[PDB]
């Protein structure tokens, strides 16, 4: 067959990928931002870290959020209109 590649799928791994393995990883990367901050004593970095992860997360939710939907949508046309 092909590689992460078959038509109305999107959520059937490629957004999967953005998504769990994406979103999941920004999750837990501040986890290790939270051993690691509280490993050195009041650090720029190591907050700094947990921190840089966390806006970016924030904002994740809401990103891979909004873009996940118009990704599935353009495969719609891949089909109907081969795109």
């Amino acid at each position: 067959g092909s590689h992460m590649a078959t038509p109305w799928s999107g959520y059937l791994d490629d957004v999967s990928a953005k998504f769990d393995t994406g979103v999941d990883n920004l999750q837990t990367q501040v986890t290790e931002a939270l051993d690691k901050l509280a490993a050195k004593p009041s650090d720029p970095a190591l907050l700094a870290a947990y921190q840089s992860k966390l806006s970016e997360y924030n904002l994740y939710r809401n990103a891979q959020s909004n873009t996940a939907k118009a990704f599935k949508d353009i495969d719609a046309a891949i089909i109907q209109n081969f795109r």
